[PDB]
């Protein structure tokens, strides 16, 4: 089931916005934005593109360079490096992969939303370069960008995230599309969140609160990104039920469980109970709470039915802007 | 010469920013933005992404709906429709094609700049939908989006712009890459500029000055877009001289001349000497002046050596924000 990439202009395209599909539609590829079939796509474009606009270099980085230099434990510095190294990798993969999704989507408003998302991932990449230029020395910043070259746990996370995307790239069929889409949702649902919790920990004890400002903006973006793919997956289920074979529906629950498992083993490798305010048990229930939250939001039963409340419920108010 | 699309993560990638190439480089595809080989790419990202940020819906559209309703000649309304219809088509093609360029570029800072450009093209698409929702009735706005369905001159412009891009899409080789790149530069250099001159005409007689506000923002964006591809083409010439065969170098001067010719035949079909302040002769020298300006900026002799001054030199000060 080989998804063609639409031609640049289709004079035999449907005039009728009502006939749009997320995939395999018959558009003109003119952005006929006087009629919107997916109001969520256009609302999310306006939210990411205009409402939540932000400039990383307008966040003051006056203090963090000192707190790093003298006030951070050797464990806090290790975490800082690992977390920032991995988030740099994630946002790099996303800038690139979202171009693959956008060029396959046949609904203009959804392509618009994906373009805005791609742009926000580029802003994140700008934010990390600004965080490091401000906070650390030049060889150290190079080392953090390159830390996968020294840390096999980090290298293996990266190769694994790339694996799911490269199957679709190399073999661009409907199956490999749904799995990439699910992989995107998992990556935005889960893989930021050991990282975010750790920064909001450092920050609730008044450490690296400049870095934490940057992180709050990134995390606002990532909730919009999660919402966008939630809608794409749930609309894809309605519009293309053939694609959610029982094999696929099973795999979705396998990967979501694996993914929850790994984010926890990273959360714990990063921290190692050496970070005041977070331990290996709190981590486990955060990621399992997030897993159920996100797999149910896309039409599945909880995967960790024991967990029902959010261990870190304080983050919801801290992370607000 | 078949340009592979880089894999999502390359652990065998060069660590050394100095070794980046615009195409056919060997990157990790981690955005290692602590070292920038192409300062112009990163400066242009910051300029498009942060400095020149703008929100179309924050431009007041109080007057234009009335001026359209009563004050615009039947010829002024025809132009308005044709110009806006064609710019909607251009910006649609660009949002989509820039995803093709970004996924082929191996220098992260240039991919960043292309992402920002893609995002600005989406903002333009938002601007046109806002211009029409404000200025005209719902069936008329649909008609303007769809005007290629009624006007064979407009349909043929569209199919022609798509042709150059689809060769690269269908046959993604080095030759078809350079021609697409040149086509992008021509489209941003020329194909906006009958349209821009016409709006700044309407606007120097105090007609549709709200539309003209929107247009000034779009035209600031398009000058950054022209600069970006100027640099890409001139860097591609240094880095890949094999690709600028004499066949190619000849074709570049053919298409640039054709393209100047067509933009004039559109400029004249749109207006028809029925627009106070612009005639078929002024058009001819504007587009020929722009042609030399842009083909020389990418290492060629003037193509209209008779023309040396800019007929509409007043636009440079009018269009400023
Ligand atoms: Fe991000
Ligand atoms: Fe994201
Ligand atoms: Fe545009
Ligand atoms: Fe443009």
């Amino acid at each position: 089931n080989e998804l063609v990439r639409k031609l640049i202009f289709n004079p035999q395209g449907d005039r009728e916005a009502s006939k749009r599909k997320i995939i395999k539609g018959n558009p003109t590829n003119i952005f006929e934005l006087n009629e919107i079939k997916y109001s969520w796509a256009f609302d999310l474009y306006k939210l990411m593109g205009f409402t939540n606009f932000w400039i990383p270099e307008e966040i003051q980085m006056l203090e963090d360079r000192k707190q790093y230099e003298t006030v951070l434990s050797d464990y806090e510095k290790r975490a800082y490096e690992l977390v920032l190294s991995f988030l740099i990798a994630l946002d790099s993969f996303q800038v690139d992969m979202l171009k693959e999704f956008g060029r396959m989507i046949t609904a203009p408003e959804v392509e618009m939303a994906i373009t805005a998302q791609e742009f926000q991932e580029s802003v994140h990449a700008y934010s990390y370069q600004f965080i490091l230029e401000s906070v650390v020395d030049p060889v150290k910043a190079d080392e953090i960008y390159n830390y996968w070259r020294e840390d096999e746990r980090l290298l293996e996370r990266n190769k694994v995230i790339a694996e799911l995307y490269n199957e679709f790239i190399r073999k661009p069929n409907e199956e490999n599309f749904i799995k990439a889409t699910i992989g995107n949702y998992i990556l935005e649902s889960l893989y930021f969140y050991s990282g975010f919790a750790f920064f909001y920990t450092l920050g609730r004890q008044g450490k690296m609160r400049n870095t934490v400002q940057q992180i709050k903006y990134i995390n606002r973006d990532e909730l919009c990104h999660v919402t966008l793919f939630r809608n794409i997956i749930n609309t894809l289920r309605k519009e293309n039920p053939e694609l959610f074979t029982p094999e696929i529906e099973k795999w979705i629950v396998e990967y979501f469980k694996y993914a929850v498992n790994e984010e926890i083993k990273w959360g714990q490798y990063v921290t190692q109970n050496q970070i005041l305010g977070i331990n290996d048990v709190l981590i486990e229930r955060y990621i399992k709470y997030l897993g159920n939250l996100r797999i149910t939001q896309i039409g599945f039963d909880p995967i960790y039915p024991e967990v029902t409340e959010n261990p870190l419920k304080w983050i919801d108010e801290f992370r607000k802007i």
